[PDB]
């Protein structure tokens, strides 16, 4: 059975006006901003942004990529699908 979102999942995260996008869910790092309550800090692969988004809008991505994880002309969306696909856990800093 499902857990709580935790740091290192991997997602498609929602976000109005833009397809569901490859992202995972990032670590606080010390000293860093903290999300709002039941919100979740969301890094977005391909794009490398950062928002702060509730379980509503993000999809695990195992179960999701079949529908989700097809190319997209948007800005960063291929990038993003590479990321996700082969070094999910990488720094992009």
């Amino acid at each position: 059975m499902p857990h709580a979102f935790k740091p290192g999942d991997l997602v498609f995260a929602k976000m109005k006006g833009y397809p569901h996008w490859p992202a995972r869910i990032d670590d606080i790092a010390d000293g860093a901003v903290k999300p709002p309550p039941n919100k979740y800090p969301i890094f977005f692969f391909g794009t490398h942004e950062t928002a702060f988004l509730g379980p509503k809008d993000l999809f695990p991505y195992d179960k999701s990529k079949d529908k989700y994880g097809k190319p997209n002309k948007r800005k960063g969306f291929n990038e993003g699908l590479w990321e996700i696909q082969n070094n999910p856990h990488a720094s992009y800093s």
